[PDB]
């Protein structure tokens, strides 16, 4: 059976290296539609699947051209699953991107990279505790004898919808305002993603408005409403995300 998988992580996080390991010489260099950014695709197989792997440009956040490409692809829904390459030696910084994928609700597998760099600086990562808090599998990419890859291939064959765990705990009125923005958005987009798009707009993101159809004319009204209910809506959003990531890292690292 054929799956298409998007490969996503921070720049400088061993993403290209995983890409080459997975695909060997079975890769095509193309170009992202309408821009001159290079788009790599590659092929590998698993026990049950033939996999088309799409390397997305490194990015720290879904919220320059590169960043925008990753996000447009993530939101296009073309991919069945995403492989999220995470630097174990910079967990907290790297999970900011992971959180957005999970909030978007896209099937995810976290390939925990740079174990050897982590080990070297006395950082150990509690794999199952991370996995429980994310609601998606976490696969240590041991480089020794291709073990990591084999285990990743196993995870791919066993992939499923993420566990619907609570992630960031937003103040209710932000959720409320996001719900309101969400119901006036193009319905071709899942409710979960519509809610996420609303949340980004409230925090002040401009690229998100592009997918949200009508919503952007309701935003100033939404924001004007919110500022009666709290002192800094966008900062409360920043604060709840950080709260969530730091509570994870405290247990996990």
């Amino acid at each position: 059976k054929k799956l298409t998988i998007g490969l996503i992580g921070n720049p400088n996080s061993g993403k290209t290296t995983l890409f080459n390991q997975l695909t060997g010489s079975r890769q095509r260099v193309g170009n992202w539609a309408g821009v001159t950014v290079e788009r790599k695709e590659g092929q590998f197989s698993t026990t049950d699947h033939q996999v088309t792997l799409v390397d997305l440009p490194g990015t720290y956040s879904l919220t320059s051209l590169d960043e925008q490409i990753a996000c447009h692809y993530i939101l296009s829904g073309d991919a069945d699953l995403l492989i999220n390459v995470v630097d174990a030696s910079n967990l907290e910084r790297n999970l900011y991107l992971t959180l957005q994928l999970l909030e978007l609700g896209i099937p995810c597998i976290v390939a925990l990279n740079m174990l050897d760099i982590a080990e070297k600086q006395n950082i150990r990562i509690e794999i199952d505790a991370l996995s429980a808090r994310l609601g998606c599998p976490v696969i240590p990419l041991v480089s020794t004898r291709g073990r990591g890859i084999e285990a990743l291939k196993l995870a791919i064959d066993r992939y499923k919808a993420n566990e619907n765990v609570e992630l960031v705990h937003y103040a209710q009125p932000l959720l409320n305002e996001a719900d309101s923005l969400a119901k006036v958005m193009p319905s071709d987009i899942p409710l979960k993603q519509r809610r996420w798009l609303g949340l980004q707009m409230l925090e002040g993101d401009i690229y998100s408005r592009a997918y949200a159809g009508e919503a952007s004319q309701h935003l100033d009204a939404a924001l004007a409403r919110l500022r009666n209910e709290m002192d800094d809506p966008a900062l409360h959003i920043a604060d709840a995300r950080y709260q969530c990531i730091a509570a994870i890292c405290d247990v996990v690292s």
